């Protein structure tokens, strides 16, 4: 076993009813099993929504990684100047998303213990691409879920939960 | 016109083992009649592993050591160049690379000619194979078949 | 817990008939060992056709004709009551309900209590198989796999 | 054979952009082919799309179909006065897509002549579910493409174009 949880979330506007719901669900979904880090980015939006979320888990402490940043989106760009720098933060921004998969993947897991890692969707995304190794495909042309669960190992269980046209739902995927 | 088929596969154990194997019949399946001429491979002992695992549906393949495929992550550059040349005459060709998934990534982004600005985007990627098709013309193309991608086989729903 | 299993098989021509057959085929591997009761079926002659075919791989199962599952677009109701009730005892079941997509959408729909705020979004839905699982608490899931889902098998793709 | 294109899309606000380079691409890739109809919906967006559009194809003609509408939201409700009403919005929208979707997948197809039918993303949505036959599992969870060519008979070629991360892409897929 090694059981992952991810959630996914310039403040928070009316994004604290989402959240909301989510810590509510999230308590739910993990009643009787002890809730001891909920980790978020430097961003304001994702220490919003982890403090939203604490309310359901007095217990819990918040941790702050920077790692967890969402970073520079990079447009495409004739000045080979910006170029050299460009290059250089994206060495930079590689070594940290990288280092933060590891934190939350590899790290060893204690199995009543559960920690909430609080996502951008980028950070959402290339964790899930990564770890799920989902085919180029898929992402060429593609998230309506804000918890995501794993349990592994190649063996996974993927427990997502959203909504699709405001109707929720949930669901158990086995690979 | 006239083809080559760069099929990347990444080794990233008895189970191990078992998943090398199963990639084997996959490739099998797809490649069907075709043959493939040769098994690259790194000096790593994963890759030699994998390469022979695999090896065993493509018996009449030469296999190949390549120390330059050895990851990091510019003598990569070497190995690319060796790997990423067009074809030429009237036969199409049918290679393995088995490699590490920085190699991957790179060969990937290069021979697609990925913009820096797609990079990050690009990191993620992690697939047990990468089908890369390069025409005599330098063109290269990125196929992907369903038998070999890391799908589901069953979900449940609730509502 | 004791759980039945109400598979639609939508039949929505000498191609037709190939198609009826694989996913007789397709369904058989999923079930492998275990019986399908009963085949229902509406009165059309595409549902009594795709039946026929289907059965081959079901020869034990009961033929069932149940005009009710005809389509339109209120009798509908009859039937969906009849195949959505509760299960009782320890024995699990599966049975193939072979009809139209109108009936199938309003089945799911139902079965699953879907929303109105949700019924525009569910009318797109046109899969060949929707297996809906009940339970002796009266609960509604509905399972999907691969297999047979309608997926590409191969892309290539340039950048 | 039977080849359909759709193209996907308050004004536009620098969705010109958008709406010009994928005018330059149809010309690109329907050199040498009649372009015979552009069709869209009553939105203004939709056709200030199909306007920009028809600079690359100046002997089409504009055709606007109010059954290509994306009609109207709905909401989780309290209030039966609004279930009925809405149920019965419900019951026309729900005619007029799908005949739209006669219209432009079943309606006898002329090889050389093509029609563009542009379509908001909810349209798109309805007519590549149906006519793919997706399953529940990939729209419950998840469009980056502006333009979708579909080639049948169910055998299907899918030609789609589109961008992810600012960079072109095309993709030919096989059913």
């Amino acid at each position: 076993t090694k059981h992952i949880i991810l959630v996914r979330h310039r403040l928070t506007k009316e994004g604290c009813k989402q959240a909301d719901i989510t810590g509510k669900k999230l308590k739910d979904i993990l009643n009787n099993k002890k809730v001891s880090v909920i980790y978020h980015s430097d961003m304001i939006r994702a220490k919003e929504t982890a403090n939203i979320i604490s309310k359901y888990f007095p217990d819990a402490n918040l941790i702050n990684d920077p790692n967890l940043n969402e970073g520079t989106p990079y447009l495409p760009d004739p000045l080979p100047r910006h170029s050299k720098f460009d290059a250089q933060k994206i060495k930079e921004d590689n070594k940290r998303i990288n280092k933060a998969y590891e934190t939350y993947f590899y790290k060893p897991s204690d199995e009543d213990e559960y920690q909430l890692v609080i996502c951008h969707g980028n950070v959402i995304r290339y964790f899930l691409c990564r770890a799920l190794q989902i085919p180029l495909f898929a992402w060429l042309r593609f998230y309506n879920c804000g918890i995501t669960w794993l349990v592994l190992d190649g063996s996974v269980v993927l427990r997502e939960f959203g909504s699709v046209s405001h109707l929720p739902f949930e669901s158990v995927t086995y690979f």
